[PDB]
């Protein structure tokens, strides 16, 4: 299999960090950037959502969506990190908190970043979610469960959006997010994630 | 366990259809509708997202988000439907197509139905959201010309979500989907005939 990606974009970094966490290695194929994760006119039919990252299997089957690629790669490389949840309850809690972080945090941050009235509304929803996330991190070491999971990769990208893309002073105002972020950003798999340049 | 729900709302019907498919039974607790779409009352802190449906386990743990509730129930009631996918590839394709249908279809249909755009008011965002629904429908129709179901060749949770999405488009947004997209129509005729979808309230779900 091979992973099609652009050089420095949040969607692709979600998969890159996941792969480093589980100790997997997948051949990369670099693509040109189009506009909004987009693929070229001649390359877009390979991707159902029309975007990178794109995982291509040996017979030509392609999987798009960063989380879908991560799920496939989780089963491709034996590992003990259980990033989608170690037991039945954790698997449901991971699903719950992943969708909460994605809808209330990541997607709103994306909308606010690329944008004026909807971008401002999207930014307000980000600001309203941060106290909810901070309160959660005051009573749980990680977002979804007591252990590091894929939700923490997604949350890290979301907070990276908020601080480095939207100029929100998250860490000044929310010490529990800051505690968790300091912890997660120290993990080996997050090094050279491009955080400092990812949201320029 | 207990499932907290309101009487006739799409998010709760997503769980109800799934539970019927896998042959599970869970005690239901009716709640009042609080508008704001699916929002809970002053008891909302038991729900991380503040909405119904809400699953409460025997030990008091609560799980919100319809798909997360379905994932737990799938393991709680052993079944051979493999609604999340039967093997590694199917599980990834389910995840891929579920997210495509949810973002590009269902979520946009919700926003158009309930309606905040680039230098605009709330009405223009609803019109923009409706245009996104219309742009995704050809992609779904082309998929259903090559696959019997949305995510794979087998019925999966994505087809439950697609059914709710197309219900939104036709019965909520007055889009003549079936006239223009015969493969969606074929698939919808097939899925809407399943026993678990009977009495889903389709005719009244989007009033």
């Amino acid at each position: 299999m091979k992973l099609y990606e652009t050089a420095m974009t949040p969607s692709c970094k979600r998969v890159s960090i996941f792969l480093k966490e589980i100790g997997g290695e997948v051949e990369r194929v670099a693509l040109n950037v189009r506009e909004g994760d987009n693929l070229s006119e001649s390359f877009k039919q390979k991707s159902v959502n029309g975007k990178v990252p794109l995982l291509e299997l040996d017979d030509g089957t392609t999987i798009c969506e960063s989380v879908a690629i991560c799920r496939y790669l989780d089963e491709a490389f034996e590992n003990d990190l259980a990033l989608f949840g170690a037991n039945q309850l954790e698997r449901a809690q991971v699903e719950m908190w992943h969708r909460v972080v994605e809808f209330q945090g990541l997607y709103a941050a994306f909308q606010a970043f690329r944008n004026a009235a909807w971008g401002e509304e999207s930014k307000s929803r980000v600001l309203e979610f941060l106290p909810t996330l901070d309160t959660r991190l005051s009573e749980s070491e990680y977002i979804a469960t007591d252990q590091f999971s894929v939700v923490d990769i997604t949350g890290y990208i979301f907070i990276g959006f908020a601080v480095n893309g939207l100029s929100i002073e998250v860490f000044e105002k929310y010490p529990n997010i800051a505690r968790w972020f300091e912890q997660v950003s120290a993990r080996d798999a997050f090094q050279s994630s491009g955080l400092e340049v990812l949201f320029q």
